[PDB]
């Protein structure tokens, strides 16, 4: 009888029940189909690998991402993911509950109705309601202010709020992190000989990406020091025998969040963004929205932040502000913490839309 | 009305019905012709002895190899191995059953027409099916993964299979083992005086060949206390009288293997070619390609190997990685085993070419 | 007095004075030592042959390529090209100039570095500047504009260049052509029975690929065509007697360079990566990076291209856009005709280093 | 009707039909003219007798025997010898049968050739066909392998036959016994003082030669222990009055067999060139060549052999060698038991060379 | 002071100084001792008579070679072979040189130790050099490239050498030529009545083979009008009175040397040694390997090759290959022509092995 909150990001699926502490169920959401023919009878081998086992059995696949800068490529694929999901590991029947969908904040309309209605038909949830990513966020500290800077692959998003009410015309999203990021390291890995092209090895620079990484304080000063032979270098091993010592650009390649030149697109840094976004807002509101900047998602996991984000913002910030830049520990299931408070918590129940009410207008009604 | 699984080796052809155990007849797959004139009325002489009465009347014949380095010579010898096989010796109808047979992975189309056609016309197996000779292989201890490493006269292959596809491109075949090997031995019992002209004599050497022989742990090291009077030589005596005392290059001959430099051929040892073929596939794969090597063939029944191919791949393998090479007893009959277990299993038997699809496309649709 | 462009590819290393034809000195870039013992007195012998020797007394060699795949091997061999080149062949002194040199558009570093360095101290050459592959290719009919596609032996590149800046990020490098198309073809040859195992041997592969070949216009459906008995093979004569007939797989080979499945990489087709490196840049540029492909190198040799690539591109391109793929004739030396021009024209001359500027800054500065 | 196989040996001359038992009729094929004038009337007396009568007729003639060492003399004297048989003892048609007859294995050709002309225009059977007197001496035991020494007056020889083709290069021909052996006799007889310098007289010596006869076991201690006084002499008794008594030399004589320096030849013992007959066999056939000596002819009716001819092969022979050196009683019909066997068996009839195929090559073909 | 190239063959032994014509003193190479018992004072007699005076005196003695078929048989008549030409011939010093010898290419080691020993320890040669005989034959003529068809009695070999290099895997050794040619002439000439049983009248045999003899071009078709009456037979003179009249079998015999079957050996004829000697190189050498055969030794005397050698290779050979067979007049000598040049040659002089370097290793480090 229980109700499903399920966000779909470019995760790194979350799925989990009304609460109460993080999903119960985390993979990668990947499909690969084996780019080679098979001969061991069974016929065993499958049409296509979902998560996990798609990120459990790579190089033998070609893994293809089922959404993609937001915008999901095709439902062929997603819709796969959806069936796979609720019959065959939460174990909960489909007409369990009333569901709780996330998206972009400005994702191409309708890249919601395809999603709500093909899940509609085929999972007949008797009802449906979808939540902007931004502001479940909030729900995590239990905030009622601030502006969110919400990054996490691929598509991140600066929006804020007020107590209550939420600014819809100030936000600015920027499509940066986090492929492009896993792109540049791979990019600028081939600078010390190191060969990552194909799509299933791609997984492992994002790898080396988790756990040798640091954003530096000063990067044009900290540039010069990292030429000295003291080594800001560690050594990652590779699932197979070789051993990788990549250091330098390991603070070089996030930086990239920064200064995005480096990647060859025109707009400007995070750095830059929150502040121009800020300052799209009302004048007097400013004063609330600093000093309360909380983070999430899967890329502010850098040691780097959020004191280097503090430091650049107070240099183009106004003076005389104090900015206190709360990022909660556990920010990776933020979100998820967001949404299960949410559909448990009275009363917007009825501003769903269920079943009956889709027979009337249908695609429409949904904003 | 049994299915029978036989594989053209060059060897020892084997033959047995589908299942259980081994091949029910073995024998030196020769043809021979007498070389002399015969004057014992009868006529009585026959016109030419194939195995395994060509295997005991040797010296008033001369051995010709129906098959040689993989691609077979000519189907006239061939053709006759067959009939005299089905007629004469398992006692089974041409019609009993669909058949199965091996080849080489990459033996020279059509190689396996010439054969598939001559047998489908003239023995009119109301099917076929043809399994490359390596991935049978694994089927013997029933693993599923592993770079199967299958080396018998006289062509070896290194297959490497993931679970529970199949790379195709990541195979290296060294026309080494083992009608060079036989050779080569005959080429380095000379210097002690021993003459082993004769076509017949050569199967002598193969004996010798069979008992006396070893890989060594550290050649290099171990031919300077080769040196020492204590003797590494053991004396074998010859079918007629002759007492022959090899030592030394007994331990020498078959290390040819590794290093065929000895041989005046520029492709590197299996040594190389099994870590050559290894890193030719996937970076992430590859910690389970290793420690499930599983040998097979009857070149792998020296009592060196595999500690020295243990030993010598961690030398060019990278470190930190766990390399068990498993090799079964028995293995002689392996790639039987292997044989006998898939025509009996379900369910791909329709992946078959009876006769009624042979009369759409013929020579091509076998692949 | 004069100042020399030489350009190391894996060729075919090109030498010739600043300007103003085509290399005087143009060789196969080789090194191979004896794998055997020599006895005829002098000693007669080298212990090494470089080109142009080393390709004319093959078979009695290992001939060893001192790069491969874009980063080099070793420098105990490249410094032996270099020192045989500049000394016994151009007759020029090592003072005589400062020194035009290219390398990969995106190739290791240090792999610039060493070759700089030790040709710095040991050649002594007063100056230095290495200019990118990709960006000479266009000098040669003179061009501002355009997307280059330069494949050689064995690193191809796709670097899109307008008016007259260069976008760095919209380049993708395949490790494609062409010891992958030598070795395919090889590969596939063995389909008929022909062994070409010994890497002096290879060379002869090679010259099969010259003569015999050219890209088919619609391959899938050529194909079933192919297989009529009309022969779409020629029978080229081999260096011995023997008479090689190829057919069929003679326009399969290089069709490689598209659908690089058959090779079992994943990165898709020159093909797509073509498309997919110019969609990498502003949506408005778009329309003069089209219509002006200039191909370059000695994989864009064949007879098939480029309305083979043109047709393929209409297909993938938006509709309503001309695509003109202009490829001039002497491609073989474009690169070439580029370096000539611009040493001897001003004024980048000093953008150069000399001595003076690296006794400072050495093994950094020089990017 | 019946067919009539007859034996030419230096003998002894053997006649027999086509079975069952031996030979119909055997006299010493001996001619002899009377070297006196002859004086009883009417006139009586002959031209000259043949056997058996030219044997029972000595003193008053000069034997001459129509054949010497393989090749005859003339066939003057052997038609004469033939004719007589014919005709006026066995009572035969001349176009009763066709004709089977037996040569040396090497005799000079055309040896063969005058007499299967002479005999085929004046004797006009209607067929004929020419076995080996060897490869007979196989056909009395019915024994299918071995290597045969027959030996008799006066070539003997050593053909290796395997089952059932016959090496043809592995004999060697000794032009020793027993002319040799009769006239060395005579020759070491004068030792003790009695004559016999006449042709006739000679035959007493070959009966000498018959009872009073023995080889050693080991010649050198028995030769000092034959110098005792106890007799090892046996005392026999000439046609006319006289009694000789020879001991000593009567068992030194026959040893004369092996060890031939006595004679003057320096041609090794029959001894030697079993051995050395045997190991020009090949190499696998040695193990069944030995331990099936079939002896046969008339010489091999010593008491000495075959254990004499055992001890001394085995120190000879290598070791651990089982040799058995079986020869039946009977032999002296060895060869002519073999005919019988041959032209009564199917089916070589057919292998004969009849008139109609006479007309056409003649003096070639016989063979 | 001077050098002696010295080389032991089957023969024909020849011997003579650095230079620079022909050996000084050549003669037969045999010891042979008296059969017979001598009285005739003084002792007078010799012991044994080595070469030439043993070719002079032959029928009194039994000729022993010391050596056969390569191997030698005992150093016991070598060495008194060596004894008497250094010492009572040549006038030569033995500590005058160090020295020079020659070897089969396969001779079983240690067959050149005992040699190098025994005169290392006897004749104190204060160093040595062992160069293999093919090798040499390349000298004569002074080329670098080819393949050597060395053919004496009794060893002939076929070693193939590039430019400088020497292959050596590629090299087929026959135990053809010479005593098996004369053996067999002596086999076929009994067909004549010619008996040639006793050792010493053997060399009369060889001495026919000599003059009369010739090779014909097409054998088959050549024997048929053989048998015309017109006399391809030339009449020899006998050194006793005999005359004998050899005819057809005087160009059989050396025919012997293609299709030995004759022989009753497998191994095929030097005609298909050639060739498969020359295909078990490299590929692209044979070009050059082809119309090089220079031949040597003295079974190259025949008037029949090359001609003969010529049509027998272009059926075998690949078409459209140019094929040269130069073999000089004056090539009894080749060999020794070569040795000549070499150790009078710099600089391989400090590749001899002396005297203070044989009390390290001795036995050893010859090769
Ligand atoms: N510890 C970490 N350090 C750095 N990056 C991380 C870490 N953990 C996850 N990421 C990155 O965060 C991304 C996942 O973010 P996620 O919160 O799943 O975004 P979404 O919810 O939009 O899918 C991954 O692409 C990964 O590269
Ligand atoms: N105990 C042994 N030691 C070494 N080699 C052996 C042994 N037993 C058999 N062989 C070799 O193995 C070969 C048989 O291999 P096999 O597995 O039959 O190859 P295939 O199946 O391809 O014919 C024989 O030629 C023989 O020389
Ligand atoms: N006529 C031709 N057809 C096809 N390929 C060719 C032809 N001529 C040369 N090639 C190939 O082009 C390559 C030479 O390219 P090159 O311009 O030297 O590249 P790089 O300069 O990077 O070494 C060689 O590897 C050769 O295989
Ligand atoms: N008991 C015997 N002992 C020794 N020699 C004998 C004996 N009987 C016969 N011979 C010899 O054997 C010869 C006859 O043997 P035979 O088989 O006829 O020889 P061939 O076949 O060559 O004519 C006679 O010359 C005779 O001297
Ligand atoms: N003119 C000739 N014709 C045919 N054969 C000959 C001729 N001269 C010599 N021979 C044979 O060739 C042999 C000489 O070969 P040789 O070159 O001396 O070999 P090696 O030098 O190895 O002893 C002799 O034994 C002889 O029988
Ligand atoms: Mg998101
Ligand atoms: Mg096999
Ligand atoms: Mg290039
Ligand atoms: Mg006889
Ligand atoms: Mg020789």
């Amino acid at each position: 009888t229980t109700a499903l909150v399920c966000d779909n990001g470019s995760g790194l699926v979350k799925a989990g029940f009304a609460g109460d502490d993080a999903p119960r169920a985390v993979f990668p959401s990947i499909v690969g189909r084996p780019r080679h023919q098979g001969v061991m009878v069974g016929m065993g081998q499958k049409d296509s690998y979902v998560g996990d086992e798609a990120q459990s059995k790579r190089g033998i696949l070609t893994l293809k991402y089922p959404i993609e800068h937001g915008i999901i490529t095709n439902w062929d694929d997603m819709e796969k993911i959806w069936h796979h999901t609720f019959y065959n590991e939460l174990r909960v029947a489909p007409e369990e509950h009333p569901t709780l969908l996330t998206e972009a904040p400005l994702n191409p309309k309708a890249n919601r109705e395809k999603m709500t209605q093909i899940m509609f038909e085929t999972f007949n949830v008797p009802a449906m309601y979808v939540a902007i990513q931004a502001v479940l966020s909030l729900y995590a500290s239990g905030r009622t202010t601030g502006i969110v800077l919400d990054s996490g692959d691929g598509v991140t998003h600066n929006v804020p709020i007020y107590e209550g009410y939420a600014l819809p015309h100030a936000i600015m999203r920027l499509d940066l992190a986090g492929r492009d990021l896993t792109d540049y390291l791979m990019k600028i890995l081939t600078e010390r000989g190191y060969s990552f092209v194909t799509t299933a090895e791609r997984e492992i620079v994002r790898d080396i990406k988790e756990k040798l990484c640091y954003v530096a304080l000063d990067f044009e000063n900290e540039m010069a020091t990292a030429a000295s032979s003291s080594s800001l270098e560690k050594s990652y091993e590779l699932p197979d025998g070789q051993v990788i010592t990549i250091g330098n650009e390991r603070f070089r390649c996030p930086e990239t969040l920064f200064q995005p030149s480096f990647i060859g697109m025109e707009s400007a840094g995070i750095h830059e963004t929150t502040y121009n976004s800020i300052m799209k807002c009302d004048i007097d509101i400013r004063k609330d929205l600093y000093a309360n900047n909380v983070m999430s998602g899967g890329t502010t996991m850098y040691p780097g932040i959020a004191d280097r984000m503090q430091k650049e913002i107070t240099a183009l910030a106004p003076s005389t502000m104090k900015i206190k830049i709360i990022a909660p520990p556990e920010r990776k299931y933020s979100v998820w913490i967001g949404g299960s408070i949410l559909a448990s918590l009275s009363t917007f129940q009825q501003m769903w839309i269920t079943k009956q009410e889709y027979d009337e207008a249908g695609p429409s009604i949904v904003h």
